[PDB]
């Protein structure tokens, strides 16, 4: 049951189903997949589109001619399937030249090169119809304290993003940027480690309106944070431009499990939030089919990502629509949380004896919040065991 | 050796040395300390001042008269010792009425009460000469997903802070606010969990200039984050209004060990940064002498906080002043990180063939960063084993 | 639906539903519950029995007479309800005298007192029909390195347990001991921090057969470990004497959420294992209804513990019984994992050219494990969305 | 200063200084090092010996002849330098055939192959004079619950180790086994995740005396555990056969930093313990020079490992030898922890009224442990700022 269609806006990076299985302790377990084949297979599964890093599509070092050809072949597969490309990004982490970062490398020549490599890909992304350009600064950071002066590094990071905003403005492109935070791995500590740090940083750029965040489930969970709470803050700020979905089992290396695996209750609350807030961007999967799998397992893993999202969507919708749940929400005062604390204004509050002098603290303290009953209704709904 | 003086600006909360030792699994191991006695003992140790929550100074429920008296006695001890009160805060977490929060409690009546209790203490803080008013929303959060709609909660949090800014503006007080983030404990997840989340939030307030952050070593470490990196971002934003120092051994409950305990290398890099950036606010200790200790152990623990800061200050200064270290910093290109990537401008960068077309990636990739030698010089300096 | 009965063997500690809500940052939110009332309420919910620490039942310091009376009243409630007492334990953590431990306190006089307090409660436990006596050494550990020589502490821990084994042997009691590991909280680091450390320790006692483990979901998760894997090792060793069920959201303070909350997929795999291995001891809940709740919320939370176990039991049973799942298990070679690697013996293996000289490594390497399809079948079963 | 000599017993794996820098997100940053060159360079730095995985020395797939040659060349470098080979191990993790494990792979044919590959290397290890054979089952584990029945897997693990013990017994070799635990990475959860789990497992083998543990600093820290406490338990059991030293900054991916980096205070307490207990095996470094470094940085990193150990050794020795520290140890009752709790026996304890009936709990409770003063003396000693 639960079959996805392109209207569900499910997207996948070419590097997800294309991951060959090389890990820090082992060789590849699968042969390389041609991007054309991945587009075809994903389309068959009901995906809406694909995403790419420049180097996933055009082998690093390719001549302008080989480049052409890679693009032409890719475009033909998109035309043949109806698949879209809503987002693109730059690989500023694989090649040895980026060992100390791209935008924040200590070497100035590298920083310049990083910007040129990025701008080249922005042109390509626009050509392919992408509306979001993601930046994951996976090598921006350090393993030791004296290696990076963080204030200088943020000055460099701001400079790079401001230059990119100037470029898109000048070309008149309709494309926005999304910064993807990650707390660590591959660097000991990565700069702008969480959604909060990325949101704060954006506020210091020259044209903040061009930038948002691209949070990833597993990344925030690597810091032990509540992913749905972080997404709520991004939505509250009007900055959720894109989202990366996957699963992670706690604080450890980035597992990139299929969506729904990892913390299942957090997946439920995330879907509840995306659907309630009416998020309309792509539902992108940045995951890796385990290296234990063959190609059949790759497609099964990708299909499971979409299936899990649809099952959760159904259960969250049934939860919110259940009259008994609506009643429990009022019992727990969720309605009162939505009302202004003092629309009456400061003076009125200062003059209100019921707010202090005559406030019965003990009576208020004795009121139960009834959160456990509400949470068991949510559990019953998730498990399909009532409501 | 390493003796502190009031000029070192070391401050302590009354609740630190005054902690009786009650933990989630045990009764108090020490009798209550009179605030007057704590002021006297701290002054003797060389501290510069003390801080307080309203309820530490005036027992919750006190009549206006008893209140007077508590204040008069406290003021006399400050006058007798020369101790200052640079910061004050509100207890919106102990009393049962705050079980679901203060500013973000689902019950509107509680939210109003929370604001009135806070405003009352702001007046007192100003009277005592405090320049910073801290807000730690330790009960703002949840243990389950449906109990708190985070967007509504942030609307409530913004409303509360905006009202406080309106109050101080209207009274013409010279006092600024500092938000103290914490990821969890006592709530399952706390709102504005890290310095990044707090910085981002401040940017949406009506008068952002009145608010900064009051980060705490152990709090960011409870999320596995790099404390010195977070402080660098706060300084970069011009928002480090105050700082709380302590020690924590990784991701676990908030230990509140004395400063220098926990992650010693992180303590070194933090002191290096505070001293290099010329931070001039109080060096405040929010720690708890372990419940294994008697009063002698309390004073020994407090003294150790200051001693460790002074030892680290000396070692960081010797590190930065060592010619061999200055040379290693240039070998690692820290000087180049401080130079603009493209002061020449966007067009110039686009036209620069040395930045892309003729950039020798392999030659750049082959350059070692020499970070290990630099980090061993930092280790030798910390340990007093050379440079 | 999913209604528990005494035959389900669900048990609760008096301190679980009796928790008043005092946390490290706040006062109690609920009045004390009389043990008699808790027995009655639990019986009504369908529980099978209750457990207790000596101090939960008899207020610390009680005269022999008051003690009698507390016991008589308790016994009458058990008789009136049919509730049993399968396990009992000692409180060697609340009173200030245990600030540095019970069995491993540096002070010898305290260690002697700890043993006497424990032996007194063993007699009571036997009288009430308990078959398991649990030991949670929550204060055995340290906050700093020089405070505890761990080898001396383990010698003391071994001495205490050997003396307890000698006591029960000598009295001819039929009661076994279960050690409950916890990695930290309230001490900075607790001795025998995980199920593995406790299992290893037992092997050095004088009569290892009298001791097993009493693992707790949240405790192993506080170390980021796989709870079901740890329980499998305890079962493999024949040492799972009892089990404590609750929920925990990752590495942070011990949350003690109701069972099913926290890591739901881990709860599923744990039930699958307990039910498949035919574990027949009590299903004990060591949890705390959140301090946000009133008495109605306490009973709702306790009921949810049992409900979640029964729902998971049903889903795990449907998973194992599904023919499609049985087929997937064979596709993934779970049947081959159960077969001896070399029942043929060492020489035969050494002489087997198919095991090395003629083994086709590439062909074996190319075989997919089909684990993703199997895991999606498990997800579908948990969610009630097929199989 | 602090110069190592072969008498310090410092050893390094060929794969440590030989790590090319490939990580999950990037290509190699350094060319391959010939083992002969690494032996020569390490000897120059003052190391005592090297260790190897079969595949580090003989390229996987090598003919018996090429194998000979690799060994002959290696032996000549050992002869030319005086370097020893105290430990050897098997690579049962890199090749795709081991994607689901070696000893616990679901496929029986793989398990047989894993044993044959291991036995072949045991013969070589003995030939080279190794006294310890390490087993790190990095691929033994799972990413999902149904993929591995843990009881069957432990039966397979026990079978493999018993067969290896039978082999060495039968050949009359003088070599012991050491199991190296790791909680996760590369598998989602690894079997025998901590030193405790490995110690417990050994007790179920047929000849437990042939097996011990080879704990690694960073591995236990990836579970948030106290490394020195775990080593104390291994020593207490008489099972510390070897030890792997490195640095790790908390719960995250395995960083493999040089020893002394990471948690410096834990490094201090570990050296204090190894030196006090008189551990006489190799001080082995299993670390990776960061990929930011060139060959000069590799040698600087390796040298720093040894330097840090020697500096810590000096500071721990000065701490233990300081009369003021000896006095503080008695003030904290470390002497009393070393005395039997009840050498008088059980009956005597039962009859001792001073142990219960007349024990003054309040007086005992009021005694401070004086641990903070002791810990500040340890800090002063580590920092070279007194005692």
């Amino acid at each position: 049951n639960y079959q996805p269609t392109p209207e569900d806006r499910f997207t996948f990076g070419l590097w997800t189903v294309g991951w060959e299985g090389r890990d820090p302790f082992g060789d590849a377990t699968r042969t390389a997949l041609d991007p054309v084949e991945s587009v075809r297979r994903l389309a068959e599964l009901g995906a809406h589109g694909v995403t790419f890093h420049d180097d996933d599509l055009i082998p690093f070092g390719s001549s302008d001619s080989e480049r052409y050809e890679h693009v032409k072949r890719f475009r033909q597969a998109l035309d043949d399937t109806g698949m879209k490309v809503p987002m693109a990004t730059t690989n500023l982490f694989t090649h040895p030249v980026f060992k100390d970062g791209g935008f924040t490398a200590n070497d100035r020549d590298v920083r310049r090169y990083a910007l040129r490599k990025t701008i080249r890909n922005i042109d390509l992304a626009v050509e392919l119809g992408a509306e979001t350009y993601v930046a994951w600064g996976g090598r921006e950071g350090a393993e030791s304290g004296g290696a990076k002066d963080v204030r200088d590094a943020l000055d460099r990071m701001k400079e790079a993003f401001d230059l990119l905003g100037e470029y898109v403005t000048s070309q008149g492109y309709d494309i926005r940027f999304a910064i993807e935070p990650k707390p660590n791995e591959p660097r000991g500590d990565i700069l702008l480690p969480t959604v909060g740090h990325a949101l704060a940083f954006i506020e210091r750029l020259e044209r903040p309106e061009l930038y948002g965040v691209n949070p990833e489930v597993g990344h925030e969970q690597m810091a032990g944070l509540n992913f749905p709470h972080g997404i709520a803050q991004a939505l509250w700020a009007g900055k959720l431009f894109h989202i990366d979905l996957n699963g992670q089992n706690g604080i450890k290396y980035d597992q990139d499990l299929r969506f729904g695996a990892g913390d299942l209750r957090a997946a439920f609350w995330l879907v509840d939030l995306l659907e309630s807030a009416g998020y309309s961007g792509p539902r992108h999967f940045d995951f890796k089919p385990p290296r234990t799998e063959d190609f059949d397992g790759v497609w099964a893993s990708a299909a499971g990502c979409m299936r899990n999202y649809l099952i959760l969507k159904e259960r969250a919708a049934a939860f919110r629509a259940d009259p008994e749940v609506q009643e429990a929400l009022r019992a727990s005062r969720l309605d009162e949380l939505a009302r202004p604390t003092a629309a009456d204004g400061l003076q009125a509050l200062l003059d209100d004896r019921s707010a202090f002098e005559e406030f019965d603290v003990d009576a208020a303290a004795a009121r139960g919040m009834a959160f456990e009953r509400l949470d068991q209704l949510a559990m019953d709904h998730l498990l399909g065991a009532r409501g």
